[PDB]
């Protein structure tokens, strides 16, 4: 009247033990384990046929997997329709594990990758740890189409963490989201070629990814978060070669050579990323360092950015870089149709190359910036610059062959618009600006901290030749202001009811002024004449002057003026931006970079 | 001294058997399984009074349930207190299963739904398939208050994904975060009539939604996201029938007819949704195609939005429709105190009717837009429209009968502020903008490239008639600057001393203007007398003129200078936008659209 | 030829078991349980020394826990490597549990808390409810390096929620991302003294924080989400001192004295919050109530801030504070290089407190922004100011001792920069600035419905005496426009070529104006004189006016135009925005508060 040995061990054994709910051990059965196919899970034994029958069981029955120990295995190993829990699977270091249709959680994938190879697969709470192979998770030649939510996993020491191939059937919707990424020798999240895919949306979100250093390693690995469509670039090619409907959003990328970059993508947002380039890591790959590169995009913004370069500043402050693409050396496919905007990056600089035509329209739009040099090249039929807060501009509009990316391969002859609003260029005491070939036919400008001169492609080609009247001023008094550079045109109206124009713009400086004798290193000049403390006379901070002989091997030293007019020493003092170089003698002038002529009417 | 077959399958048989740990399996029983209460889990048998004695159990226990079976079950289940991992629950197609303070996660929920009845509910990784039930989680009539953390779920195959009806007792605070919603026939998540709810807060984030089509289906149904308050809308009705408080952030939405919608809420934000409106699905349910649809709401900011619409441009563009709210056939509940700004949708149009009053203050933000028309309605207290770049403005301040929601409703007598600053309308060649009606008091208005008119609701109502002077110019010369549009009250400062006002915005053109013949469907001028690359006669790009007899039956051609003059075939040359309709014989005259008048001081 | 009932209780017992895939149950034991040591699980039996054995077994033998009951236990209990799932642990109120590289999800803490004691500890889906210790999870004093993923865990009833000391060795990365914390009587986040940690990055994400009361407590208890840094404040003190590169993004924190708050931190972003603060919680602990309070940082944005005051706003309206540090009762670093932007409170105020010198710079932005009070004291070396809506401006430049914090310590005699672009300060009809000690270089100033005086310090120190024109006019007539202020340095283009110059600011009022006798609290006056619909006696809203004798006790009123001429009862009336006090006798004089003084030329 007792249970058998035998039977209690068969198949069926378990259904003889009663259990509280009233039902038998059988009934609780609700997972298998690899061990109940042999599995040892130390590690070190081979368990590679284990796995095999267990995942085999767990397809044919459709059961999910629970595991905890760590099982060894040394070849492939295919997986479809799995549901898998817990455990460590631990390859040769680059031993491959395919999924189809496949869902797991908190599994360890020690020196070995995943292949996703279709279906609807998601990956939750994983860790991807020391893979050899070229990812440690990878998408390629999928056999069928797929969608994929990849979210909180952690993934270090491998190659390439996460990697895209787009050949195959698509991916028609991809989420990856709340990953962490370091310690790793590729890309942290790589999607090459995949213009294909994504159809319902691609979005990489909220990823923290840390020390990306490809040194040694192949062309282009080290990048941060990378997204690529297909060549050839160009202004005019096929929608379909283009990445597009893709967001990239809210990740953090510390110490990596090239933190975001895409290329040839289109309708996409790059919005809030914090980012720390780093012109030290991933030597030898060829990467431009910066936190944003994108080349040959079209119809984009990047809204937000914030971070720094950990580098040294003398090697390189580049941390958005917005560029044309390159076919066999030849560049093509200017960035069109877009806008940077939200970028809190004062310590870093922004370089953008463009272009226009008459052949098709490029509405750009920089807004909200706050940056260290911002460089620019080309001519969009309409460009608007908004409330950016700059150190120095270095802007060249229609540029021509050796001036950038493309120089002198678009034109635009027909209406070419520009606006600046509320920009500030400015590094402590020096406003500091270049602008060429600005062939527009209508530019607004008003309460920026410097002009925009504009320009003529030839005579009547932009309408009657104006000059934007940016500042007026009045004074309570009749002399002209001392001191203080006016842009051309400006009008200063004179409560005696004169007003005087400027006819060519500059500063009014007297040919009487005089100055003490300076020795090499002096940052301070002294009047001798003059009382620097009138209207008259004045000396306005920020005015670019010139002192003749003071520069080096005596040529003239043009320097700023850092203090206004003081006393001290009973004499008018000014502070100079730039020490003298060359000695100067007692009863030299000093003179405006830029003397003003003006008209006064009355 | 053998275990007995009895007594072993007895409710504590489990404590014969030997752990590694020194402990028994009855120890080992931290959860149960529908399995031991008879579910056979083949999806094909009814297991609904198997699934029922589980439920049972787990509540008088508090115990958790496993389960990874398939159990199809035929009538309403209710849970209260369960903790559930795992399974498949397949109804009839709309079968009820209602939870209170219910934990489930990595449950599929087949051809049934979940109805919330109260408590604190979570629901994490599930999967909500093919219901026809109205909705696949429902909240309704709850019978004791709630909150909710529903998130990274998928849902799919079903009519509503999501809906609440706000009988019954509240919910105080709900998560609704990082779903999967798509291919469904009704809309993905709706919380109708939830003014008393969500006291600590309503947060709708990170949603992924996709294909919304609620063809064929019943009135209203097809909205992405959705939240009402009650009715009757109104501008004075109390804060209790709004709902106040919430967030719709960061979602995505595609392919549906009317992405987002409000009505009757207030204290709330819109922000970072990226939307694909679709005027083709949803067909005669009576939505208005758009991204962002908001009726009768206060106190609110529309900040970031992307994407564009699916269909054809010629049958809609609509991506911001902001507007009144209706009570039987009357418009009522203007939309008063909100900010839109930051939105990126270039190939799109916004729309916002609005009103003002002597009774209640109306302060409105536009900022940082990129749109296609953008379409306004009302004349608010304060008003201020920034950093907007858009293809053409039609807009009406004080708007009467007949003019858009709610025109003639409401005025304002008291000071009355607007401000237009960095504006750009701009398609192509043409600035396009119509304004009428702007009845302030005060008007700001600098760095657009248009004028905004002023208008006086009878004599002495708006203080001293005065025009702000928006553009002045220097020339180098004394003529006038030909061919160039300026406004009412522009100055322009000779480098002589000379000054022009212009005093009738309009632009100069030569009563001696003669042109060569033209043809049809030609679109450039020849000039027959004059030197168009002079200053006094110039031809700027962007200026409107009019071409005698060359519209269509003769009727005058109104046109764009689209290219300034350039010299071909020997001849001074501009292009135009529009090509000439019927043609024109050799000595025609061209003049402006609007003519100008100046005087000259000295 | 049967089992013997010894050796199936023995430790390798379950290897008699069989089950469905050929294995035996033995392989199926992928956990221990803390019933397999003795745990009794009902609440009320001490369990701690079975807890103790459970934990030891798994360390030993690296197997996960799965529990489900309520374990009660007593005193402190350590843990380290750990895998467990499910389960309540019961201490006394506020026993210990210390985690050393653990793994924790879907467990409740009830009356105990965690202690993180290092290595990479992970804890997703827990409860921590109703802790009487400091803290229910706590960082300090840890013996390895740290990191931490805390997210999507639920916290109440406690003191602090999440607490850091940041003694002992460091969290080089931490993520805190999607809690719901409610309900507790200390800070929510509190990360303190924690400079040396989070070298890769500390990051607060999308936490919901809901009732913070720290009524009765100690000093500081009740902060919402704070980070400190490590004293003494000081501008230029070492960078090490400060919590650096950390972000505080999209969090909701209702119903809390002072939200978010930040002191000793440099390199920051705090974007997108939503907050609620109240006076009347945490009463006595000391703290400054406001939204956002930031203490001696540098190098920072608020970006993005939304939410309103639950408290009166007779109590107080305080939402942004951003003040100097103290160092024992001596004001000390102040804040610098930091933008404040897209703040969407309308309804609350803006406080900040900051300097300038020569021997550094402060470089300040300020943008998008929609607030009640607007007050600021500071004179950094550059300060932007662009499309801030604000009820009242209350700025002071280089503010002295007894004008904030501060006040007197730093000023700077090289260039100051100060830019204002379409900014609007307007409070239904009244416009309410005050300006003062603005000693800058340049100020540039457009599209503002007010003017910024700028100021001298000290003949010569700011170059010539200049007044930016900001408005400038066009009338169709000549006579001088009446009833409306213009700044002084205003130009008035007439149509007949005349120009009137404002050579002191202010409106014209004739010295003819005569009004009918008013009565107290009458809020309208009626001309009996002059024509008020004419232009040159014309009366513009918005203009501030003096009625002799009509304030308190006959002291002048001084109130503004809230509507500007109408006829009504055959004569023309205006309103005012201020009832008369006194009453005025018939053919009383109405003046400009600012009366005018203009020249004419021609
Ligand atoms: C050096 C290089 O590194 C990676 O590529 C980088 C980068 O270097 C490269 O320049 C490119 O950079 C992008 C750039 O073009 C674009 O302009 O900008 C992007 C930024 O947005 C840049 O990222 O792409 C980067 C990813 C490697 O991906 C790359 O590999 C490729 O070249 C090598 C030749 O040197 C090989 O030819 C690779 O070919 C693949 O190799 C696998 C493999 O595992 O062997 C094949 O797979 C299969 O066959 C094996 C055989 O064994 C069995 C039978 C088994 O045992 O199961 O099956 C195995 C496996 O499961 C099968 O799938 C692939 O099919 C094959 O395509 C080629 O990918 C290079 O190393
Ligand atoms: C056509 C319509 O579709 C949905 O409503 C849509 C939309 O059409 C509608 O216009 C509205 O649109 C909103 C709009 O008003 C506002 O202005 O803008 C919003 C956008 O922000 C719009 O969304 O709301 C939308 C959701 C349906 O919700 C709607 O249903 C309603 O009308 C029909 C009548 O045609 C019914 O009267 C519905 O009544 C509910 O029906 C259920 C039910 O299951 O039968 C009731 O429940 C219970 O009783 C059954 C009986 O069986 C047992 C005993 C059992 O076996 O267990 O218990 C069952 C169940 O568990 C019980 O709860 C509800 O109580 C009852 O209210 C009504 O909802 C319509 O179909
Ligand atoms: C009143 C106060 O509340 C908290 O501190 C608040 C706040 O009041 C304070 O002003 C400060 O505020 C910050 C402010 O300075 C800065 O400027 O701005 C920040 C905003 O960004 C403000 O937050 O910090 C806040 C957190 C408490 O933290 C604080 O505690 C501290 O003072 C008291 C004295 O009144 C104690 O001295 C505390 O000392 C700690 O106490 C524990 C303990 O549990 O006893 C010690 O731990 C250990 O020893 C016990 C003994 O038992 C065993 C043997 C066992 O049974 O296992 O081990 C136990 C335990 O496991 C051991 O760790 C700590 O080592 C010790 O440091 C002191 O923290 C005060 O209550
Ligand atoms: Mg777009
Ligand atoms: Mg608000
Ligand atoms: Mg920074």
């Amino acid at each position: 009247s007792y249970v058998e040995k035998n039977l209690l061990s068969s198949t069926t054994g378990a259904a003889m033990v009663g259990l509280p709910s009233g039902g038998n051990l059988l009934q609780a059965q609700y997972f298998v384990t690899p061990e109940q196919f042999g599995a040892i899970g130390d590690g070190v034994t081979d368990d590679t046929q284990a796995i095999l029958k267990t995942i085999t069981f767990a397809n044919t029955n459709n059961i999910q997997v629970r595991a905890d120990k760590n099982y060894r295995f040394t070849s492939s190993i295919a997986m479809s329709g799995v549901r898998w829990y817990g455990g460590t699977f631990t390859g040769n270091g680059g031993t491959m594990i395919s999924t189809v249709s496949c869902w797991m959680e908190n599994v360890r994938f020690e020196k070995c990758y995943v292949k996703m190879l279709g279906g609807d697969c998601r990956f939750y709470r994983n860790i991807f740890s020391n893979a050899t192979s070229t990812a440690a998770f990878l998408m390629q030649a999928m056999t069928s189409e797929g969608t994929l939510d990849f979210s909180y996993n952690e993934m270090y020491g491998c190659k390439y963490a996460i990697l895209q191939q787009g050949t195959g059937e698509v991916m028609t919707y991809g989420r990856y989201s709340n990953n962490y990424i370091h310690d790793i020798k590729g890309d942290a999240i790589e999607l090459n070629v995949v213009q294909k895919h994504y159809t319902e949306g691609l979005i990489i979100e909220n990823n923290h990814i840390a020390n990306v250093d490809a040194s040694g390693q192949g062309a282009n690995w080290g990048i941060g978060i990378g997204v690529a469509g297909s060549g050839p670039y160009g202004v005019d090619v096929p929608d379909s070669q283009y990445v597009r409907n893709f967001s990239i959003v809210g990740n953090r990328v510390y110490n990596c050579r090239q933190c975001l970059h895409v290329e040839m993508g289109k309708n996409f947002t790059i919005r809030d990323n914090e980012v720390y380039p780093n012109t030290a890591v991933s030597t030898g790959t060829g990467l431009t360092t910066c936190g944003v590169a994108l080349y040959g995009c079209q119809d984009f913004e990047v809204d937000g950015l914030t971070g720094y370069l950990l580098n040294d500043p003398s090697v390189s402050t580049r941390m958005v870089f917005i560029d044309w693409g390159v076919n066999n050396g030849r560049y093509a496919g200017p960035p069109i149709n877009f806008t940077i905007k939200n970028l809190d990056i004062p310590e870093s600089s922004i370089e953008i190359a463009t272009s226009g035509s008459d052949a098709w329209e490029n509405s750009t739009i920089v807004s909200n910036i706050n940056c260290n040099v911002f460089k620019w090249r080309g001519l969009p039929s309409s460009s608007t610059f908004n409330n950016i807060r700059c150190r120095s501009i270095d802007f060249i509009g229609q540029h021509g062959s050796g001036e950038g990316s493309g120089g002198g391969f678009y034109t635009r002859s027909q209406f070419t618009y520009m606006k600046w609003v509320g920009c500030t260029a400015l590094s402590g005491d020096e406003t500091t600006v270049s602008f060429a070939k600005i062939y527009t036919d209508r530019c607004d400008q008003v309460g920026n901290n410097f002009g925009v001169p504009t320009a003529v492609d030839g005579t009547g080609h932009r309408g009657p030749v104006l000059t934007t009247i940016s500042e007026q001023y009045f004074t309570a008094y009749d002399e002209f202001p001392g001191g203080r550079e006016f842009p051309t045109g400006t009008v200063i109206h004179c409560a005696s009811g004169k007003k005087h124009v400027v006819t060519v713009g500059g500063a009014f400086f007297s040919d009487n002024e005089k100055i003490k004798a300076t020795v090499t290193g002096q940052t301070y000049l002294q009047s001798n004449a003059l009382n620097w403390a009138s209207n008259g006379y004045a000396k306005a901070a920020g005015t670019k002057i010139v002192i003749p002989g003071a520069g080096a091997n005596g040529g003239d030293l043009v320097t700023t003026i850092a203090r206004a007019t003081y006393v001290t020493n009973s004499l008018y003092t000014i502070d100079i931006a730039d020490p003298i170089v060359t000695p100067t003698a007692e009863n030299t002038q000093i003179k405006a970079l830029n003397p003003v002529t003006f008209v006064t009417v009355n």
